[PDB]
């Protein structure tokens, strides 16, 4: 575990985290993708042998000895708001039993579903609530990635607020 562990926003790409493991906003068919997934494609490619899971679920692949945790958020475009709310907090809690059997001390995490599967709304509080749900009782350093200015100040500020 860290020996303090802390929650961090950074904006820049999760392609050049500086943690011991990364969450790639998958697709659930283990396909290139765009954004995110599209940056962790052309960084760790050897990670998407065999990568496909369903949505709300998380499944880790090795690129050498890089873990990178496929998490498949749900397309808000395609469920209901109360499945949608469901399956994004569950894939974060996968997200967390991941990081905890792998027994890494720091992971590069995305807001899951706040991008092309936002289903066009601001789901910043909705994902980074569910991300605070699972990650609480884990003892590994988070470091929260974007790429909006205003975003970075949001989620900030949402962890200042707690400490
Ligand atoms: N500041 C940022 C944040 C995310 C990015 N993703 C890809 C490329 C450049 C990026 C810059
Ligand atoms: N957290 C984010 C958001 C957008 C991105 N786009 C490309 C690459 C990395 C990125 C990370
Ligand atoms: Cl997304
Ligand atoms: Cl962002």
């Amino acid at each position: 575990g860290a020996m303090a562990p802390s929650y961090r926003v950074k904006r820049m790409d999760i392609a050049k985290n500086d943690e011991e493991c990364v969450v790639n906003a998958a697709n659930p068919r283990g396909l290139p993708g765009d954004g995110v997934c599209k940056a962790v494609y052309k960084k760790w490619p050897e990670s998407f042998k065999n990568s496909a899971t369903p949505v709300g679920t998380a499944k880790t692949v090795m690129c050498g000895t890089y873990p990178v945790i496929h998490a498949v958020g749900p397309n808000f475009s395609n469920y209901t708001e109360s499945e949608g709310d469901r399956e994004l907090a569950a894939a974060y809690r996968e997200v967390a039993k991941e990081v905890t059997r792998l027994g890494v001390n720091s992971v590069a995490i995305p807001l899951l579903s706040t991008g092309v599967y936002s289903g066009g709304k601001d789901r910043l509080t909705q994902s980074l609530n569910h991300l605070f749900t699972a990650m609480d009782s884990t003892d590994a350093d988070v470091v929260i990635y974007c790429r909006d200015k205003e975003w970075e100040k949001k989620i900030s500020e949402a962890i200042q607020m707690r400490t």
